């Protein structure tokens, strides 16, 4: 896989983000992942853990898997980087998201972003205390 860079055009929520990628805008809906809606718990700390995430970095970075670059609501499907920190893996780690939507052939950082989720669990962090 190879990052790419795009630049945040506005912070949404835990699940997707605006970003401007080869110079137009898109929505982005990230890869292996389900945070809580803004009216569930821990939702509105999934949203502003990603907004300050995003918003604070220097460099955005969007990262395609092998399968399908895009969903059927036409959201880029991906993994970001904020200043070369996966937001998928981080949200993952601090359990404030689940691994999800692991379809065959997008599934490339499956196994990284189950063990962060194994040690959000283990430490009890956020959904799972
Ligand atoms: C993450 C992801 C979601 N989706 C579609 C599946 C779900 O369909 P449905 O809308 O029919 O439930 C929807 C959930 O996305 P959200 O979690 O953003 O609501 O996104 C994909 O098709 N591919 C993906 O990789």
């Amino acid at each position: 896989l190879h990052k790419e860079p795009a630049t945040l055009i506005k912070a949404i929520d835990g699940n997707t983000e605006k970003l401007m990628y080869k110079g137009q805008p898109m929505t982005f809906r990230l890869l292996l992942v389900d945070t809580p809606e803004f009216n569930e718990k821990y939702g509105p700390e999934a949203s502003a853990f990603t907004k300050k995430m995003v918003e604070n970095a220097k460099k955005i970075e969007v990262e395609f898997d092998k399968g399908q670059r895009t969903d059927k609501y036409g959201r880029g499907l991906a993994y970001i980087y904020a200043d070369g920190k996966m937001v998928n893996e981080a949200l993952v780690r601090q359990g404030l998201a689940k691994v999800a939507y692991v379809y065959k052939g997008n599934n490339t950082h499956e196994q990284l972003l189950r063990k962060a989720e194994a040690q959000a669990k283990k430490e009890k962090l956020n959904i799972w205390s």
